[PDB]
């Protein structure tokens, strides 16, 4: 009976303050994707080309547009939303600390040192649970409009395995890791 209930972000304000952080995490998350595809032997070229592995968004995230950007800020922003319509505070507090191929090598920094506490990773859990909840009303929405049947994952965030988790979970995880190793301080108040 699977009703997804994500908390409210359509009039959620972010503070001006947090655009410089928004603008650290596109262009990291920008990196870690382009990285991971160069990595996977895939270059730049005008096409989306699956055989001859090759993306025109494969180059540095400083060549794309603002409206370009938006494709890296817009869920950055909805995660941020989510987490001040929960009274969550997002404080600074501190300093904001292969083989190389032909053309564009993004080299992220490496977030798999980066220790979240339980605390961040119970955080992480809620984020996770909230990106569930989201897909879920969306997809839901869409299924009811376009006459659609159904999904395996239109079911509560609380009956899924570890694995099955993952991808939210690794999502949530990666903004907090990356918050905390630019010095900033994020509580549940």
């Amino acid at each position: 009976n699977f009703d997804p209930r994500p908390v409210e972000t359509l009039n959620v304000i972010i503070p001006e303050k947090l655009d410089s952080f928004i603008n650290k995490f596109a262009e990291y998350t920008h990196e870690k994707w382009a990285f991971d595809k160069i990595q996977n032997n895939w270059s730049y070229g005008e096409n989306v080309d699956e055989e001859l592995k090759t993306h025109p968004m494969l180059r540095p995230y400083k060549t794309f547009s603002e409206k370009d950007k938006e494709i890296y800020r817009w869920p950055i922003k909805e995660s941020l939303k989510a987490m001040i319509a929960w009274e969550w505070t997002i404080e600074k507090a501190r300093e904001g600390e292969y083989d190389p191929r032909e053309g564009y090598n993004p080299q992220p920094p490496d977030l798999s040192g980066v220790t979240l506490s339980r605390e961040l990773q119970a955080m992480a859990e809620q984020l996770a649970e909230n990106y569930h909840n989201t897909w879920g009303r969306k997809k839901k929405q869409e299924l009811e409009a376009k006459g659609g049947g159904t999904h395996p994952l239109l079911v509560p965030y609380d009956t899924l395995t570890a694995k099955e988790k993952a991808r939210d979970r690794e999502k949530a995880q990666e903004l907090l890791k990356f918050l905390q190793m630019n010095g900033y301080a994020v509580t549940r108040g």
